[PDB]
């Protein structure tokens, strides 16, 4: 045949957006969204995996065509690439996760031997910018959680959207809110596209809007337990 390929770069360590499930398959909200957008584009989807901190550079170098990796729209990133919003609202707080049996009070974070967090993320960067916080940085959300569940780190930091979904499975852990200062606020998730392609940006933009017109993204949010009036 004639098979026009569309390559989406991701980092499948990030449930419920992209992760490896009980069966060893790469699944999630961003993967279903990629499939739905690829149908609108008239293209066959190919998913490729990179380190989360290498997605932007690979996008810019044209090793991939788009990024779908639950990537927060931030001012810093918008200077480098185009981010087309598709899920979520402004983020003004992080979730601190601890065992319910934890004796020391969760806050302040400076008190603990270490705080576990996912690498390359805006929450890691926030933590690292604060004096007195000893940060341990991990590849995946599961690793971050397992570190707390087995007593190796007394606390972890997740984003509120991930925290709400994944802690449904860990009833012995509790969430505590940490407000961010306004300069550290970020927006929702963006589909990354190379910035100097005003054309390709318009077509994916249109694809996103069309799927929302059709109720498709809303149905995927419910499927992946992301539909979230709660903030
Ligand atoms: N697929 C991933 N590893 N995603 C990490 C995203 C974390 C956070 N939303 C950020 O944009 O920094």
């Amino acid at each position: 045949d004639r098979n026009r390929i569309w390559i989406v770069g991701t980092n499948a360590t990030y449930p419920p957006f992209e992760y490896v499930d009980a069966q060893g398959e790469v699944v999630g909200f961003d993967i279903d969204l990629a499939k739905a957008i690829s149908e609108k584009l008239g293209k066959q989807l190919e998913v490729r995996e990179f380190a989360f901190d290498a997605l932007i550079l690979n996008l810019k170098k044209h090793r991939i065509d788009a990024i779908l990796a639950g990537m927060s729209i931030t001012p810093s990133r918008q200077k480098e690439i185009a981010l087309l919003p598709y899920y979520g609202d402004e983020v003004q707080e992080l979730m601190v996760v601890s065992k319910r049996s934890l004796e020391t009070p969760v806050l302040p974070l400076t008190q603990h031997s270490s705080v576990a967090v996912q690498t390359g993320t805006f929450q890691e960067h926030y933590l690292l910018s604060q004096p007195g916080i000893c940060v341990r940085s991990f590849d995946s959300t599961l690793e971050v959680i397992m570190e707390v569940r087995y007593g190796k780190s007394p606390v972890a930091v997740l984003e509120p959207s991930v925290g709400r979904v994944v802690l449904k499975d860990f009833p012995n852990l509790v969430a505590t809110r940490l407000e961010l200062p306004p300069e550290c606020w970020v927006l929702g998730c963006g589909l990354g596209v190379a910035k100097d392609r005003p054309e390709e940006i318009q077509t994916i933009q249109q694809a996103i809007t069309d799927l929302k017109s059709e109720g498709v993204i809303q149905s995927l949010t419910k499927k992946w337990q992301l539909s979230e009036v709660a903030y």
